Order: C-alpha cells, then sequence, then structure tokens
C-alpha cells in the first residue's frame, strides 16, 4: 500500500544535488532518502497515508525551475519484466519517414504531417499513407544511406535495454515506422525483438505504399498483449515508453507507461511523464541503482 517518489535528472545536466534531494524529502515528510545515482536520481519513500497527487505537487513546487522529473508509484512491482518501446524520436533522434522524405526533396512538407500525426490531430494510418505516397520511386539504396548517415541513438537507450535484459526482462522495439530501419536499430541497441510497418517495393524502387493492415495505435496495444501472453505475464508486468499519440494505447495499458519528451497533447494524457531525463530515466523509475547498470 506504500508509495515511492523518484526524482530524475538528465545525466548531461545532472542538477539533483545532495541538498536539493534533502529539501525535496523534507517537503513530503519523507521517511528516508536513497540515491540511485549521484546528482541524477534518488528514491523518496512517501510516508504512509499520503495521496500520490499531494506528493507530486509538493515535489514539483520544491523543485520548480529545476530540470528534474518527478514520478510517484507503488514500490511493489515497480521493476518490470517487459519493455515495449517506440522507435522514432524515442530510441533514435529522428523520424525515419521525415529523413526519407528529404531524399524526395519534401522534408518540410512531410515533417509537418508527422508533427500533426504525433500530436494526435490526424489518425496514424491516413497520415502514414499520405507521407509514404510521396516516397514513390525512391531507389531502395536510399534506406541504407539514411540509416548510415542520419540516424543516431538516443542517450541511455543501449544501457536501458541491456540493463533490463541482464535482469531477465523481454525487450521489444515496436514502431509505426519501417522494418528496414527497426531491424538494424533493434540490433544496434540490443532488443530481443522488433515489429514495424513495411514499405512495399517493386524490387528496385519503393512503390509508395505500405503493407496492409497498417500497424497503428491499436496494433501497439495488441503487440503488448501478445508479448505478455507469450512470456507468461500480463501487461501489468510491462513498462512502455513513447513520445507520440500512437503510443498512448500501450502507455495506458502497461503497468508503467511513460510519455518521454512527448508532444504537448500527448504528455497531457499520460499518467507518468519524463521531460528532462534520458532513457536511463526508465531504469531509475524501475528502482535500479547505477551499480546495477550494464556499463
Ligand atoms: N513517428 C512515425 C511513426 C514511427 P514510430 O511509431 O514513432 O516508431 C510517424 O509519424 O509515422
Ligand atoms: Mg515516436
Amino acid at each position: 500500500v506504500s508509495l515511492v517518489a523518484t526524482l530524475i535528472a538528465n545525466p548531461a545536466k545532472a542538477a539533483l544535488a545532495p541538498s536539493l534531494g534533502i529539501k525535496a524529502s523534507a517537503a513530503v515528510n519523507a521517511t528516508g532518502l536513497y540515491w540511485l545515482a549521484d546528482d541524477i536520481a534518488c528514491d523518496i519513500p512517501l510516508p504512509l497515508g499520503m495521496e500520490a497527487s499531494e506528493a507530486d505537487a509538493s515535489l514539483r513546487a520544491t523543485l520548480d525551475g529545476a530540470p528534474i522529473d518527478v514520478v510517484v508509484q507503488e514500490q511493489e512491482r515497480r521493476r518490470k519484466k517487459i519493455l515495449i518501446a517506440d522507435m522514432d524520436s524515442t530510441m533514435i533522434g529522428q523520424e525515419c519517414i521525415d529523413e526519407l522524405a528529404e531524399e524526395a526533396g519534401l522534408r518540410d512538407h512531410v515533417a509537418a504531417i508527422t508533427a500533426r500525426a504525433m500530436n494526435g490531430e490526424i489518425a496514424f494510418e491516413p497520415a502514414l499513407r499520405e507521407r509514404v505516397a510521396l516516397l514513390k520511386g525512391l531507389p531502395l539504396s536510399v534506406i541504407d544511406k539514411v540509416i548510415s548517415t542520419r540516424i543516431t541513438l538516443t542517450p541511455g537507450g543501449p544501457q536501458l535495454v541491456r540493463t533490463m535484459r541482464k535482469h531477465g526482462a523481454y525487450t521489444a522495439l515496436v514502431s509505426g515506422g519501417f522494418t528496414s530501419f527497426t531491424r538494424r536499430i533493434a540490433e544496434m541497441i540490443g532488443f530481443n525483438e522488433e515489429r514495424a510497418n513495411r514499405l512495399i517495393d517493386d524490387g528496385t524502387r519503393l512503390t509508395g505504399t505500405v503493407a496492409e493492415p497498417i500497424l497503428g495505435r491499436e496494433a501497439k496495444v495488441e503487440k503488448l498483449v501478445e508479448i505478455a501472453e507469450r512470456v507468461g505475464l500480463t501487461p501489468e508486468d510491462a513498462i512502455a515508453v513513447g513520445d507520440g499519440a500512437n503510443d498512448l494505447g500501450m502507455i495506458q495499458l502497461a503497468g508503467t507507461g511513460v510519455a518521454l519528451h512527448a508532444k504537448p497533447a500527448v504528455a497531457a494524457q499520460a499518467k507518468m511523464r519524463i521531460d528532462h531525463g534520458d532513457l536511463t530515466a526508465l531504469l531509475y523509475i524501475q528502482g535500479y541503482r547505477k551499480a546495477d547498470f550494464v556499463q
């Protein structure tokens, strides 16, 4: 029945000083303070009987103006055994579809559609079909070109995945993007599996269409359900993370759902948000100490 709050900074802007952590724990009449990573993350056991909304407000006020995330959850079952993570803008820094659109000279036009889709102003499937249509005729060679030159991994990604695997979790990269990208990215980072949409080609060029049925918001929910059943758990045993509206289904279903640097309307709908930390934040959310990490 007991609660814990966790404060989390970005390791590249590690502002959670010892004095700040004590101030915060004092602000909630805390029963102790445990450092998971110096200047980066600490656990604050909530005294019994405090509603979690109270502590979230109290901690956010004390920390106001500092780049430090606040999450509150029950201490039991906070370490999860399934990771399901979006790719674009979550484990990589880019949108694979916007990068491809550059090679058709249409980056800005396509990127504006992507922003509306990720904010939830347009359904994923029509938005994908509209953007992919504009890639018609691009040579297949363009995929390796984009991957090799413009895709970069998000900080903390490999450590999150490898540390969770080290502790026996099953990890999946589940994306509205393209298998030609996820297959490479997933093995770069170290996921157990990936699942994404598929660009159709004629053997030499992109046709400008995607294999149906398109995997969208509900497909991520279904894949989370499929994974939990196959490994003999439930979605409650999963942590899900993404930035876009098409991730809200899995974020809401999972036992721990994280809106990570999410679009404005997306973050508004998430129970748990990380706006300053990098992907290592999900390790601290789960109670890992830096000593546990795969370094
Ligand atoms: N963000 C991309 C979908 C790929 P993702 O699900 O983020 O890995 C898009 O708007 O088409
Ligand atoms: Mg995304």
